[PDB]
DNA sequence: ATTATGACGCT
DNA sequence: AGCGTCAT
């Protein structure tokens, strides 16, 4: 009853750039907007690997993770744009630098959490209140949301027909049930919140002519689950009440950090498929089968609760570079490990010392991941060491030193690499 | 041969 | 410190 938080004390977006490596790719590029077009890396094996699908390439079926001779049975006119490949490797600056100009845009109306290249989550709880403050008493016309969605909305009681229609009618709806007198007022807030991301993706698209989707709710789990439902190039608001109905036929697996080991387990041992059936469970129940963190959280979650602040930072924690040795192209000989070690911290000195210029700071550690042919998971040795110098030649011959223990015997390397990664971590300011 | 990255938890 | 998980 009055003493049962509801986790409605915050205004919480996500903005999801639409297949963002192909916008960056159409910018630059005039023939490839409007078209089916994909990005792809490397080009020799079976075409190239398709990273990124613009929305009419994946009307055909195309999708991430596809070789690009096979995309093509699918869709014989699709587009490819290519990743740059400098040292022998991907390089992927393009769309780093692309990333700043969005994420730049986005600090101008809130605090933002950088949570891929991407992606952001957006705090928007006091910005909601000043703009509250500002238009006290005024309703809100449907004007200032004209690409958002009501989840949940219409319902009940002939341009029904058309999605745009539709649209409009749940916003009709939700805007008819509102109470614009109550500062206090969680939906409200929500709507506001909406608005001011109608404004951003307005700004960000003018600015840097990317589209992207965004949700707004509560929280972070429920801001991007919200993200999710309409895209591309509009965006969904997901409110408190709406919770339950969603949660009834909503999968698992499509809740965030749900989506792997531990959400098939949530569905194994609990013999349940959707989200909302979690609430007929005590937190002590869901406690003793996932731990105490994870059940708390599950507990609250499947009720549409969530705490997990909206971090203030811009920036990537880490600097990263590494590359894939797949099938015969494993490394199997000192000379060749060492050569590329040299590639990858070429590339790793070079934006180690834009970083350095950019946002005065300092990586002060390194640590170098490898996979050994033959065992499946992504790291088979990590291994970390000092970063004093921003040097390549000093980092390549550190990480050679720290993994070279691992070779059985040689000249020769056994058993053969299948990848390298070098990664600067553990920032401090200068 | 479903990349090249990121973020984060457990012990 | 080093390994495991989740994500596009
Ligand atoms: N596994 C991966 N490999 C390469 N690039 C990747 C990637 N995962 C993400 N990216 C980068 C490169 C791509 O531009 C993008 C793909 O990740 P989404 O954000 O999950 N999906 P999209 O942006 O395509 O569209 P929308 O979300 O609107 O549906 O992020
Ligand atoms: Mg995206
Ligand atoms: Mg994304």
């Amino acid at each position: 009853g009055p003493h049962m938080a509801t986790g409605q004390d915050r205004v919480v977006a996500l903005v999801d750039m639409d297949c963002f490596f192909v916008q960056v790719e159409q910018r630059q590029n005039p023939h490839l907007r409007n078209k089916p077009c994909a990005v792809v890396q490397y080009k020799s094996w079976k075409g190239g690997g398709i990273i990124a699908v613009s929305y009419e390439a994946r009307a055909f079926g195309v999708t991430r993770s596809m070789w690009a001779d096979d995309a093509k049975k699918l869709c014989p006119d699709l587009l490819l744009a290519q990743v740059r490949e400098s040292r022998g490797k991907a390089n992927l600056t393009k769309y780093r630098e692309a990333s700043v100009e969005v994420m730049e845009i986005m600090s101008r109306f809130a605090v933002i959490e950088r949570a891929a290249i991407d992606e952001a989550y957006v705090d928007l709880t006091s910005a909601v209140q000043e703009r509250l403050q500002k238009l006290q008493g005024q309703p809100i016309s449907a004007d200032l949301l004209p690409s958002t969605y009501i989840e949940g909305l219409p319902q009940g009681p002939e341009e029904t027909v058309q999605k745009e229609g539709m649209r409009k009618q749940g916003l009709f709806q939700w805007l008819d049930s509102l109470q614009i007198d109550n500062l206090t007022s969680p939906d409200l807030q929500l709507t506001v919140g909406a608005v001011i991301v109608e404004e951003m993706r307005a700004a960000i698209e003018r600015e840097t002519g990317f589209q992207c989707s965004a949700g707004i709710s509560h929280n972070k789990v429920l801001a991007k689950l919200a993200c999710g439902l309409n895209k591309p190039n509009r965006q969904t608001l997901v409110s408190h009440g709406s919770v339950p109905q969603l949660f009834s036929q909503m999968p698992i697996r499509k809740i965030r950090s749900l989506g792997g080991k531990l959400g098939a387990s949530v569905i194994e041992i609990l013999g349940i498929e959707y989200m909302g059936e979690l609430t007929q469970f005590t937190e002590s129940q869901l406690q003793s089968h996932f731990g105490e963190k994870n059940g708390s959280w599950l507990y609250a979650m499947c009720r549409g609760i969530e705490h997990d602040p909206v971090k203030p930072r811009q920036l990537p924690k880490t600097i990263g570079c590494s590359k894939n040795f797949p099938g015969k192209t494993a490394l199997a000989t000192r000379e060749q490990v060492q050569w590329w070690l040299l590639q990858l911290a070429q590339e790793l000195e070079e934006r180690l010392t834009k970083d350095r210029n950019d946002n005065d700071r300092v990586a002060t550690q390194l640590v170098v991941s490898i996979r050994v042919q033959g065992d499946k998971r992504l790291s088979s040795l990590r291994r970390c060491c000092a970063l004093t110098r921003y040097d390549a030649h000093k980092m390549s011959h550190d990480a050679f030193t720290v993994i070279k223990n691992c070779n059985t015997s040689g000249t020769e390397w056994s058993p053969p690499l299948t990848m390298l990664f070098l990664c600067a971590t553990k920032f401090s300011a200068s």
